Order: C-alpha cells, then structure tokens, then sequence
RNA sequence: GGUGAAAUACCACCCUGGCGCGGCUGGGGGCCUAACCCUCGGAUGGGGGGACAGCGCUUGGCGGGCAGUUUGACUGGGGCG
C-alpha cells in the first residue's frame, strides 16, 4: 500500500485488448511526464506475454482526460 | 445523489454490425481483332472461326487400353482344411 499512496498505478487489458493507465500529471515537468511515459514502456514492455508474433505494443498515445489525443512513438 | 454486473460531462483507445471512398487481387458478360485455325470457290486480296482452340512447359485426375514383378511355409502328395 506504501506504493498505492507513494505513486502506484499498475495495468490490466480490457476485453478487446487495449490497456490504461497514468503516465504524469498536466502541468507536471514535461521530462518528468517523459520519464513516466517510459516508466509505462517498460513495465508493459515486460507484462507483454510470449503468445506474440508481429507487432504488439500496436498503438501507444499520450491523450488526456476531456483533452487532446496524440499518438506517441515510446521507442525514443 | 442515485440505479447496477456496469454510470452517465466531455477527451481517449478497442471491438459486433451496415455503408462512404482509396491500394492489392479473386468470380465473370458482351462484336471486336491485328497473333492463331479453318480459310475462299477459279489469284499473296475477299471470307469463316479468334486470344479460343491449336500448340511449349508445369498442375492435378481418371487410366489394363499398355508395361515390369509379386501373388509364403509347414503339412504320413498339391489345393481346400
């Protein structure tokens, strides 16, 4: 629970196969927001199970609640 | 606040289903017509069929018409047993 109030979030996919979550706050340092964007990038990279075969992590974006929606490339 | 398995703003990504249009390619319907076949009927020009069927290769499938072999041993014979 330590990480619940420290800065927790975690995954879960819902039914046809997409995943929420998080990744840094509005006015938030813009690195910052990069580095959680990453943060995201690996822990899923990571869940990311062995049943795969082409492209996976299919499409990544930073969008926001009631806001803009940007496709994003986490590879850099 | 509430109703529920789920909660409603509005901004996201993702499916069931029907249509917009854009690349690939699958089915196919019409004279032609110049290769091609037959051509014509008395001349290398007319005509008749025509991208078909001829025909090269590759595909799959029939296929005794044919081919080359085979189709056991024991056992008061050999077979049947």
């Amino acid at each position: 629970i330590r990480e619940i109030k420290a800065g927790r979030i975690e995954f879960r996919n819902d039914k046809t196969g997409a995943i929420h979550a998080p990744v840094g706050k509005a006015s938030f340092p813009p690195e910052k927001l990069a580095d959680n964007i990453r943060a995201f990038i690996r822990a899923l990279e990571a869940h990311k199970p062995e049943g795969a075969k082409g492209t996976f992590l299919r499409s990544v974006y930073v969008t926001t609640t009631m806001g803009p929606s940007v496709r994003i490339n986490p590879h850099s």
